[PDB]
C-alpha cells in the first residue's frame, strides 16, 4: 500500500558498509538475484504483505539465501502470524496483568547499545512462575512476547534505525542469570522452549547480540571450554559472562544508556514503577517517532 511506502521510506533504509553481508545496502549480484527471485515466487503465491527488501533478507540469510527453503519459512510464519492472530495482537491483546507480575518475571526494553540495537533485558534469575501463575497464564505471557517483538518492529526499530543514522534490524539482549536454581530453570524452561520456537521459526535474523550476566559458574565454564569450537559469528553475537559483566557491556552499550544495576549511569523513576514498568527509549522520543505513530 501507500501508507507501508511512507513507512519504509521514513527511515533509514541501509545497514552500514561494515555490517553482515547480505543485508540491505551490502548485496552481492548472486544475493540480489536471489531477493528478486524470492520475492517474485512469493507475489505469485499472493503475498502482499511483508515483501521489503529488509524482511525478505532475513529469511534469505537465514537459509543461506537457498530462496526455495527462504519462501517456505515465509510461507510457514505467514500461516503462523493468520492463526495465532499476530497482524492484530498490537490492538487485541491487553496484558493488564503486567503491574501485578512483572516483579516475577522482569523483561522491559531500554534505550539502545552502540549499533542503535533496542536493549532487551531479561531477568531469568529472578524467575518465580509460582507466584506468576496466580495472576496470568504461560498462554498469556507467550502473547505478551508476540506484543512486544510486534512492538519492536513496528515502533521501536524504526525509530532506532532515525536515531542511529542507518538501518537497524535487531535487538540486543541482556539476560540475567542471578538467583537462577536448577528447581527454578526446569520451572521455566517451557516457556523458554516456546519462546525460543517463535523467535526462531517466525523473527529470523532478529538477535544482533546475546549477553548472558551473573552465569553460574559449571554454565559459564561449558562456553569458556567450547568457544574454540564455536563459529567466529557465533562467537561475536553471544557472549556468556559471570559476576564481572559490567565492563563487557559498556564496551557494547553507552554509559549513560546501561541501567545504573548493571553499572551504568542510567535512571528511572522507581516511584513510579521502576524499569520493570518503563519502556524508554528512541521510540518515545518526537523527533524519532514517524507516520506509525508512538508505540502503545
Ligand atoms: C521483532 O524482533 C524482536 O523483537 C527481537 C527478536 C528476538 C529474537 C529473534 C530470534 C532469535 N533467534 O533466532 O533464536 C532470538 C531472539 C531473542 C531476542 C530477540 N529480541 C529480544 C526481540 C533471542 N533469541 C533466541 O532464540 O535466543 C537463544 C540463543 Cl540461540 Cl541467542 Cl542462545
Amino acid at each position: 500500500t501507500q501508507q507501508e511506502k511512507e513507512f519504509l521510506e521514513s527511515y533509514p533504509q541501509n545497514c552500514p558498509p561494515d555490517a553482515l553481508p547480505g543485508t540491505p545496502g551490502n548485496l552481492d549480484s548472486a544475493q540480489e538475484k536471489a531477493l528478486a527471485e524470492l520475492r517474485k515466487l512469493l507475489e505469485d503465491a499472493g503475498f502482499i504483505e511483508r515483501l521489503d527488501d529488509s524482511t525478505l533478507l532475513r529469511f534469505l540469510r537465514a537459509r543461506k539465501f537457498d530462496v526455495q527453503l527462504a519462501k517456505e519459512m515465509f510461507e510457514n510464519c505467514e500461516k503462523w502470524r493468520k492463526d495465532y492472530g499476530t497482524d492484530t495482537i498490537l490492538q487485541d491483546f491487553h496484558y493488564d496483568e503486567k503491574p501485578l507480575i512483572a516483579k516475577f518475571y522482569p523483561q522491559y526494553y531500554h534505550k539502545t547499545d552502540k549499533d542503535g540495537r533496542p536493549v532487551y533485558f531479561e531477568e531469568l534469575g529472578a524467575v518465580n512462575l509460582h507466584e506468576m501463575n496466580k495472576v496470568t497464564s504461560e498462554e498469556r505471557m507467550l502473547k505478551n512476547l508476540v506484543w512486544e517483538y510486534e512492538s519492536v518492529v513496528q515502533y521501536r526499530l524504526p525509530a532506532c534505525s532515525r536515531a542511529a543514522g542507518h538501518l537497524v534490524e535487531t535487538s540486543c539482549t541482556i539476560m540475567d542469570l542471578k538467583g537462577i536454581s536448577i528447581s527454578s530453570a526446569y520451572s521455566v524452561m517451557s516457556y523458554v522452549r516456546e519462546a525460543s520456537y517463535i523467535s526462531q521459526n517466525y523473527y529470523p535474523e532478529r538477535m544482533g547480540k546475546f549477553y548472558i550476566i551473573n552465569a553460574p559458574f559449571g554454565f559459564s565454564t561449558a562456553f569458556r571450554l567450547f568457544k574454540p569450537f564455536l563459529d567466529p559469528v557465533t562467537v561475536s553475537k553471544i557472549f556468556i559472562l559471570g559476576s564481572s559483566y559490567q565492563k563487557e557491556l559498556l564496551k557494547q552499550i553507552p554509559a549513560e544508556n546501561l541501567p545504573v544495576k548493571f553499572g551504568g549511569k542510567s535512571e528511572v523513576d522507581e516511584s513510579k514503577g521502576g524499569l520493570y514498568l518503563s519502556d524508554i527509549g528512541p521510540w518515545r522520543d518526537p523527533k524519532y517517532i514517524g507516520p506509525e505513530g508512538e508505540a502503545p
